[PDB]
């Protein structure tokens, strides 16, 4: 067993969540996929070794409203807790994902705004391990606005990816979500993706297209047997 530390450092409440990858070969039973986390709160819970999944935040829950609807950012088929099949955060949801005890013996993880960013993200642990971070906030300067979520008040909330605010009319065929022709890493350079330059420059550690990953998962992972903690809104 690993120590997962869920920590809400934000000025409001945000509902954290968390999915298994299918192919993970254990699951994380100890807490449930979804809770209600006020302003300076954390929830901590055991996770066993080998589990792969990923951990997000959820900004303005109202769960009289079936389905991801209930959230304005990160919504999850379920409501409050995420179904463990099909309860995938709708994005712009910033993800905290890990693959614990992978190839050769160690544990991989990422902060990941692929699909958009929501909230300031820090992925911390106990062992001196590569800690990493979005801790700058990517709403007020979202370049688009249809990559813009907005409240009921007018303020962004979550930034769309290129790919997910549908810039180029063409998700079928886009060199932002790297799709059809655009469908390997050949075809898709980071280059191409739009305003990846704008998420990449505010958060170097994150990963901001489909194939960073492929890129740059070395520099984020441990082999100490460590414990973690996600804080949103770190300091």
């Amino acid at each position: 067993m690993r120590t997962f530390t869920i920590r809400n450092n934000c000025p409001f409440t945000i509902w954290p969540a968390h999915f298994t990858n299918p192919d993970s070969p254990t699951k994380l039973t100890s807490q449930v996929a979804g809770w209600d986390a006020p302003a300076r709160s954390q929830k901590s819970f055991q996770v066993p070794d080998r589990w792969a999944g990923r951990f997000w935040g959820r900004r303005n829950c109202d769960f009289s409203k079936q389905g991801p609807s209930s959230c304005a950012t990160g919504g999850c088929n379920g409501g409050l807790i995420c179904d463990a099949r099909t309860g995938s955060g709708v994005p712009p949801a910033t993800l905290a994902e890990f693959k614990l005890n992978g190839d050769g013996g160690k544990d991989y993880y990422d902060v990941s705004n692929v699909d958009g960013s929501n909230l300031p993200v820090l992925i911390s642990n106990n062992k001196g391990c590569p800690s990493p971070s979005c801790r700058v906030d990517l709403n007020p300067g979202c370049p688009e606005d249809r990559m813009k979520v907005k409240d009921g008040r007018g303020t962004t909330i979550g930034c769309l990816s290129a790919c997910q605010a549908n810039l180029d009319g063409n998700h079928g065929n886009s060199a932002n979500c790297c799709t059809g022709s655009h469908g390997k890493p050949e075809t898709c350079p980071k280059t191409g993706v739009k305003y990846y330059d704008y998420f990449k420059g505010k958060c170097p550690d994150a990963y901001a297209y489909a194939y960073d990953e492929s890129s740059q998962s070395a520099l984020w992972t441990c082999n100490k047997g460590a414990d973690y903690t996600v804080t949103f809104c770190p300091h």
